[PDB]
């Protein structure tokens, strides 16, 4: 940086701490990642500077000839990546992407069927303190109490009983592959649309390591920032038939001027995902998650669903008599960042929980491999099995520091 | 830039064209501006990298110690700038700032009273193709047919008749000072909340050149990117009493994770606005707008309301027998960027219009003064009065190029 340090020492000092923190810690929050310098450079550009309500070639302001190229690069790279008939790269976030789809297909009060929020469903999938749950009537399907795998008979019984106008599939904390074909078969049975929110697994879908929802769903939403490793923002993919309605849901519907600088960063991240080394990266993410899962079970931990098929894992801490809140706090003391997270059928509230959610996308981006996963799991075992020992905590700290340099 | 040019030549070529375009044209769109390099550097930072749902010291993820400092710098600088009891710097845009206030105070179907959309009201103030107009029952107040000044007797009669739960004041195309004291007096008469959307005039308010709505309104919303000259995004200001409800409206209400890099750029722009040279800049904006207005009337143009009290002006092109659409197209041919815009009581539709909206915030940022305003007005007179002359158009092009270098 050149002008920030001189103009605003306070903000520059805080940003520099954040940068150093990102390097010094072991980032295991399942939704995080580190973007490339090219992505950052696109979002730190003068494209911030342009008003561009509307779409490429159909704007409400003049002078959009060059931002139109950037937006079209994003939309066409997206379509090449996911094979969708249409993309909308304007959503300001994963939440706005979902909000726009809901605004397109639902009337206030309509019934929506989504994944139980304490079994893996996201906040934007029906939480009563979220617009989704306030504006519409959400009903949920759950996972089997023993396998922790989505119970497709339960999805079907709930659909047939509640007759939702829309079915939402996908999650923020589900460690197994989702069967989009079964979701579409149920939606068709009851005449409902199907929306797949692939925010956590988009990068895996792009690399062919997770079945692609595009051929089965009427709408696919996502964050551009988690496994896809793009800038923070959203995207909607959909069939050509809903293209105009989705575009209008975004603008003049729920947003105003798009963030063109961020849309340029989206295109840059989409370009990176189209390359072969991103496919090799994604494979390492999934390979790393399996390794980590296996290594954690070697330490004595129980994992929700018994392991993982993607980038994430959920540790059921009941066997160690720990709440997710306690485990997150003590891991934070040694430099390991995780989230507390409810487990299916959790006896504890969402603010306490009986589990921790972990993912490997961030550490894989920094170069960690199978040997690092073995060490991280050994570190977590030492800490969580010896919570009252300051000597264990200090050793863990030194082992974390050896990993991060 | 260093990594973008090598990683993505396509996106870098388009961004570089956009940068050159920004320098070569005369930017008169009233909502645009150019941010500083320090603001851009903050948004091109690694803060993109952090999940930070929740608020400073009350986050749903660990490791937010340093982004909490950045967010608090933004909120405290905002409060120093505007004198508000609370600020929320998370809105992803002006639209989300308004959406969150509406989510806080209104139930679906509630009545809202806002400025007539063809008299200066914004799209997010009741358009029937916008969420505001789809979710709530908007009714409008207008400007006097001759002075084009808000008719406060009409605001009051509409309030008393329709009994709105909320009254919205402010606009996207109103060239005169708004009397927030009268709006608050009417809201109190009918027991309605008062929301002021100051997006276009925030920078003028900050510099003391426009009366501050903060002391009169329950809620104040704004874009951080127009006269305030910050990154693209929104902000809500409000009394302490609604603080918790507004925070919850934003998260877990209508958004998810905030853009922390953008919040850092907000703080940087707020720091710049707190300095004396920003006050001198704002004064030049208003001085420039008056000069430009006077110079355009010297050319024979009629201006809506007869001039301007802020950064913007509206030309009624009826006397020249031109639609805003035609004038915008021919100004675009010579390098001058404006927007077509309906005028109060316009006989033409919103897609054609009888006017052009112009503002001076962008050209003032690049250093233009009173002499430049005189030349721009002489250029617009030459073009709009000689629309079929290619010689006039070519001369205009050479005069624009002499201004932009
Ligand atoms: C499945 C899923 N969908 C939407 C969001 C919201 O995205 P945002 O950009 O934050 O508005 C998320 C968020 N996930 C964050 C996390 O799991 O840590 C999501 O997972
Ligand atoms: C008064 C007013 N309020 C909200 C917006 C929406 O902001 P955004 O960041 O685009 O969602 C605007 C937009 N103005 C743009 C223009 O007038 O050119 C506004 O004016």
């Amino acid at each position: 940086m050149k002008y920030l340090p001189q103009q605003d020492p306070q903000v520059f000092a805080a940003i520099e701490q954040e940068r150093k923190r990102q390097h010094a810690k072991i980032e295991l929050i399942a939704s995080e990642n580190f973007v490339s310098r090219a992505v950052m450079e696109a979002q730190g550009s003068v494209l911030t500077n342009k008003y561009a309500e509307g779409y490429p070639g159909r704007r409400y302001y003049g002078g959009c000839e060059y931002v139109d190229i950037v937006e079209e690069l994003a939309r066409e790279r997206a379509k090449q990546l996911f094979g969708a008939e249409h993309a909308n790269v304007q959503p300001h976030s994963g939440a706005q992407a979902n909000m726009a789809v809901y605004f397109t297909v639902l009337e206030h009060g309509d019934t929506v069927l989504g994944m139980n929020l304490s079994h893996g469903g996201h906040l934007t999938h029906g939480s009563p303190v979220n617009f989704s749950g306030v504006q519409y009537n959400f009903v949920a399907y759950g996972v089997d109490p023993e396998t922790h795998v989505i119970d497709y008979d339960d999805v079907r019984e709930k659909a047939r009983l509640h007759r939702p106008k829309l079915i939402v599939a996908a999650a923020s904390a589900y460690p197994r592959i989702i069967d989009f074909a079964k979701f579409r078969e149920i939606a068709d049975e009851v005449g409902a649309y199907l929306m797949v929110d692939m925010a956590h697994i988009a990068g895996l879908v792009a690399a062919g390591l997770h079945p692609n929802p595009v051929p089965y769903a009427h709408f696919v939403t996502t964050t551009t920032h988690q496994t896809l490793r793009g800038p923070r923002g959203g995207m909607i993919l959909c069939q050509e038939q809903f293209a105009k309605q989705i575009d209008k849901a975004i603008f003049p519907g729920i947003q105003g001027g798009p963030l063109m600088h961020v849309i340029a960063a989206k295109a840059v991240a989409f370009g990176e995902a189209l390359q072969d080394d991103f496919k090799a990266y994604a494979k390492r993410v999934v390979d790393n998650a399996k390794r980590l899962a296996s290594a954690l079970q070697n330490e004595g931990f129980t994992l929700v669903s018994g392991g993982t098929d993607n980038h994430l894992l959920l540790v059921d801490l009941r066997p160690q008599q720990l709440t997710g809140k306690t485990a997150e706090k003590v891991l934070d003391e040694v430099g390991i960042t995780v989230n507390k997270n409810t487990i299916p059928y959790d006896p504890e509230s969402p603010f306490v929980t009986s589990g921790i959610r972990i993912g490997t996308a961030a550490v894989t981006t920094r170069g960690f491999g199978l040997e690092e996963m073995d060490e991280i799991a050994a570190i977590i075992g030492l800490v969580l099995k010896n919570v009252g020992s300051e000597q264990a905590l200090e050793e863990a700290r030194q082992r974390v520091a050896a990993l991060t340099d």
